[PDB]
């Protein structure tokens, strides 16, 4: 029993850390094969971030300007080419740490690990979620650009997310491994702003479920509801809207615990409308939702 | 900018974990040089466990009764001893994985990550902290027995803690790496209860700096008070004592912030008075009491 905000083990993560070098500007970036995916920000200056034009920019860079760095050897860039917001350095050693490895894009309310890394050297490893307005509540400072999100099928490393940049509001957004930024941000250094983050339901409803599985009964209740009738009130709490997909995603849960997703849905309907009154739910005073249904049953089962 | 529970990379520690079988039960352990490291408890039937003799049962167990398994290539086991309750099992090849590391006895209101393992295998890893009643509040199911709990110095891992058992109340047991149980806890299944949980009143004020430092100030007040008051406030709560050492540890966070450490300390007392009003602090609703002041620090500057 217990329940807590797990990452999955960084060691296969760890093995692709390098750090990058461009000029005066250092980051990381993730080895696999022979090739090092980094942040195309690494070739601005921070003046030039204000509005950089990154193929005038990258047309003043030649393969002997990007300083590739392993541990403390010095990898041989023999090609560079930028993909969408990221680029690939072609090395000439293939990473004898490549772990089986996949690029994927992840939707909004999925979860993943991030090993936060500085000078291409791993400082630490924490649990996020991509939130509904794709930015992530990341833990990042001056350096950690770079730094990957990914997760983990037994020996397959399937990696979502690299670090781009912090907005003003300290909230982070980066792109997946192709280089598409998640949302609607730009690598520029302007006006951006989030929308609204709303929370993630089918997660937080996931989370009672593992509350429930592991001993905190308290918000149960005598009540079930319809979903059209939850989503009202979902609604007005900034809550993503319930759909059938989610009730079947939450059908395992809903079916080792005994209790119907509707009758989950009404407690956690009358936990919106009144609050906790100061109580706790797995040792939390708000609801949870960075744990997807995925999360709960593996956490709860032991998949290593 | 931004604060999550981080969990050291777990690299180092994946390379040592192996799988420990005695007759019917498997658990796991760590290998570090030529020997293997598991509790004792691994020689029991859940029979035995009610009130096992451990000299009894280990009389009738020699070396190729104990199966230690590192991925798919099973060791020999040369020796075996029992030290306190943790087995030693002398295997004849050193892991060739093993980092530099140390055995490190932890006091209450320490924090550590965990990797929970299932046969042998890593499934995750999370941050922790020794509450003052010697008690872990952990994520293990069947088969995390032996997963430990570690710090990492650069690149030394400072070994804490070896898992044990779930106390009737789902927290969590355990040894050091020497087989000394932290608190009164004994490998048997017995009526165990843990003593009153207290907050961590010392790593609550360090959580308080790294909220300033992150941007969350709504808490600091124009009030100001004295150890003695402060902790007049703190034993109604259930909180640690706050000491002069523990003042002095948390200097070069008063130093950063510019806030005085007893100015900190009052406006703690206005929130365990008053409560945080339905507000949030680092995105929880409580006071956070598992981040000491070297993991504030460490977190906010980047210690690789
Ligand atoms: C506005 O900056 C950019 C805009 C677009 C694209 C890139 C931009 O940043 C590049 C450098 N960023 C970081 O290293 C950085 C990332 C982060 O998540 N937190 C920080 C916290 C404090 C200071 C920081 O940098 C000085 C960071
Ligand atoms: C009362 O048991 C013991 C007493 C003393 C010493 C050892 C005891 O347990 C040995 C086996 N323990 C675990 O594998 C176990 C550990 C844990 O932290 N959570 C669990 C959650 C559900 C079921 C579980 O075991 C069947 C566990």
């Amino acid at each position: 029993s217990g329940f807590r905000k797990m990452a999955f083990p960084s060691g296969k993560v760890e093995g692709c850390m390098v750090q990058v070098t461009c000029g005066t500007t250092t980051l990381n970036g993730l080895w696999l094969d022979d090739v090092v995916y980094c942040p195309r920000h690494v070739i601005c200056t921070s003046e030039d971030m204000l509005n950089p034009n990154y193929e005038d920019l990258l047309i003043r860079k030649s393969n002997h300007n990007f300083l590739v760095q392993a541990g403390n050897v010095q990898l041989r860039v023999i090609g560079h080419s930028m993909q969408n917001c990221v680029l690939k350095l072609k090395v000439d050693t293939a990473n004898p740490k490549t772990p089986k490895y996949k690029f994927v894009r992840i939707q909004p309310g999925q979860t993943f690990s991030v090993l936060a890394c500085y000078n291409g050297s791993p400082s630490g490893v924490y649990q996020c979620a991509m939130r509904p307005n794709f930015t992530i509540k990341g833990s990042f400072l001056n350096g950690s650009c770079g730094s990957v999100g990914f997760n983990i099928d037994y020996d397959c490393v399937s990696f979502c997310y690299m670090h781009h940049m912090e907005l003003p509001t300290g909230v982070h957004a980066g792109t997946d491994l192709e280089g598409n930024f998640y949302g609607p941000f730009v690598d520029r250094q302007t006006a951006q702003a989030a929308g609204t983050d709303t929370t993630i339901t089918v997660n937080v409803l996931a989370w009672l479920y593992a509350a429930v599985i592991n001993g905190d009964r308290w918000f149960l209740n005598r009540f079930t509801t319809t979903l059209n009738d939850f989503n009202l009130v979902a609604m007005k709490y900034n809550y993503e809207p319930l759909t059938q997909d989610h009730v079947d995603i939450l059908g395992p849960l809903s079916a080792q615990t005994g209790i119907a997703v509707l009758d989950m849905c009404a407690s956690l309907k009358e936990l919106l409308q009144n609050g906790m009154n100061g109580r706790t739910i797995l040792g939390s005073a708000l609801l949870e939702d960075e744990f997807t249904p995925f999360d709960v049953v593996r956490q709860c089962s032991g998949v290593t």
